């Protein structure tokens, strides 16, 4: 969790 | 037959958000652009087309889902009101701009609940819809969800019912639905007990017909509106729009879809 | 990092 | 601009 979302593109985040 | 489709004058189409968005909660500008052009092409023509949108919902979701992410903090870890106004917007804003790519214009006529039951008010909407609908102006309709609170007339009064009515009221013919599926099945068209009926009998098939298991629409509601408006005297055809040609072939005389007329 | 962990897209 | 391309395909160990 705290970690997928600290390495991630916002972009991605909408996913 | 067919015979009805050759000597038709006012003629109405509806789109669901079955068809205006694609994957993603994106305008679907492929199959929204090929219909559009085609109705315009067609109101070119001379004829007198009505117009019924249906995707402000899924637009205006995605919207505001980018504009709340725009703005957040590790919450990564909506009403409708606000989706459909957005939604709304965004729907006018692609038909418009789409549409003067072919000199055709369009005014946005919205008509809500708490509107039908005036007795004066139906005929205010006649007269001027007549009147726009001579200058080769195209009108589009479409449910207010924004002012929306909620019998009023139509059950759940989704687009379909709303198309279906509009047509009852003004003298026009050819109630065209658009939808994802080529027609009214007998059944689940997953299941390969499902066929395709050219025609449909009121007596014959609505009480052993089974069917049911999308925020703007949804079926069972197709049927009931279908089957009002064509004992109300218009005729009514259902056909897919994952192929924007299928509606001038409609307009030719030839069979595509299912059919609803006052006939037995 | 805190910070950062605190603000928006449109933040940054 | 292309600044805002950017940003939206950054991802937050890379905003340091
Ligand atoms: N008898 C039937 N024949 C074919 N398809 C059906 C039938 N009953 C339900 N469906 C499917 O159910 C779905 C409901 O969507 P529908 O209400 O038709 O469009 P919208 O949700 O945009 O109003 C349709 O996509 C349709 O394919």
């Amino acid at each position: 969790r705290y970690r997928q979302l600290v390495n991630s593109s916002f972009a991605d985040l909408q996913k």
